[PDB]
């Protein structure tokens, strides 16, 4: 589909993976592996329509306090997503608290933005991320927040039906238009993104 | 008033859509703000009746002060009248904003220290000549966040925005990190009790 106006930078909150799994009769931790292909599909659509920058919420510092079986699954799914995007022309950046045992060592290779292939889209991941860590990391202070290499967000899209930011990038979300999909993240469809983009061009 | 299982401790209000409301009625854009005063007082009356302990209103931003003088004078006048009218109720009032600016109305400097009027049944905060960057930069790394300009305003449970835009417009980025966000399509001067009741049903059903 054709759009009159496109956001320069979209933020994604891929919430609802545990509810999705429980609804399918799987264990709570089994939804995250079903969240990988939706991200790659979203990326593909963004390359096709020409979105310049996408930031995914991977996991928060609070999420690390979840049951180990869940953490290992969502961490493994974040690593696989990043690794897979590095094979398909993403310019990748991971932002999160690397001074923590909970930062996945496999993503230390991505903490300075790295072009893969043609670098068709800037893809950012928040991993072991907290708003408070971000702001206090730090007028040099605001330009020096931990997420300073992630620019202002135009459109934030959240799956899972919760209408909240969960502390995603408070500086970059000040003026973001927010679109909520009721379906859980693993039920992602191209129409969810097209509906958010219709909403955005109407603002 | 329904038998809520739970209420928000703190609601934030974004009373957007006043210029659109005015234009729809054939008025000049600046004339909508005076029609946003009584809706504020109605929202206060409902909050006191149902037991909401704390409300924060978005009064106007530093960016809003770049609008035409006739608009600025009207929304400043409407914010002054709102605060004064609320001072006749059982409200503990606090204004937060950049007072080191000729755009801060001198009439509201008195309310920069939280002040209990009558029985002080609800705490009401108002953001006047507010900007998120001014707030955060106002600020040990811990002391910094506890020392933001808006530090006397706690975490927001529920944010309700009129005028159909789904965005924060830089309202209190620290306090809104986890806020549930409810958007009413009607402009602020078309405030109805059911808008607040619908937002509260939404909040408790989360
Ligand atoms: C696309 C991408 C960034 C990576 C692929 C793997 C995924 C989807 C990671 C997200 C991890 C978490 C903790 C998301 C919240 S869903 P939840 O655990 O809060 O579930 P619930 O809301 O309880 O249903
Ligand atoms: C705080 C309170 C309860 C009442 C005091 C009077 C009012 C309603 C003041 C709010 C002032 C502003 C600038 C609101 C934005 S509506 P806008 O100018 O952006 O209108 P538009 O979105 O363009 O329709
Ligand atoms: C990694 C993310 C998708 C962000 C957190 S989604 P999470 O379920 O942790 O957030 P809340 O519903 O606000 O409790
Ligand atoms: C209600 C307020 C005082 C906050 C601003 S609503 P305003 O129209 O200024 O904000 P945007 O829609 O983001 O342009
Ligand atoms: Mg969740
Ligand atoms: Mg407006």
């Amino acid at each position: 589909p054709k759009f009159k106006r496109l956001p320069g930078h979209i933020a994604i909150i891929p919430d609802g993976n545990r509810r999705w799994a429980l609804d399918r009769g799987l264990e709570k931790h089994e939804g995250y592996k079903h969240g990988i292909v939706p991200g790659l599909e979203l990326y593909d659509i963004c390359v096709k329509i020409g979105i310049g920058e996408v930031t995914f919420f991977g996991f928060t510092q609070d999420n690390t306090k979840r049951p180990q079986i869940q953490r290992k699954a969502f961490v493994d799914a974040c690593i696989k997503s990043v690794k897979e995007l590095s094979k398909h022309d993403a310019e990748l950046l991971v932002v999160g608290n690397t001074n923590s045992d909970m930062f996945p060592k496999e993503l230390l290779a991505y903490t300075k933005r790295t072009k893969f292939g043609k670098g068709k889209v800037r893809i950012n991941f928040l991993v072991n991320y907290g708003w408070y860590w971000d702001l206090t990391y730090a007028k040099k202070m605001i330009e020096n927040i931990a997420s300073a290499e992630i620019p202002r967000i135009d459109l934030l899209i959240r799956w899972g039906g919760r209408r909240r930011l969960s502390g995603m990038l408070p500086v970059q979300t000040v003026y973001s238009d927010i679109y909520v999909v009721d379906e859980m993240w693993p039920d992602f469809k191209p129409e969810h993104l097209f509906n958010a983009l219709e909403f955005y061009q109407d603002q």
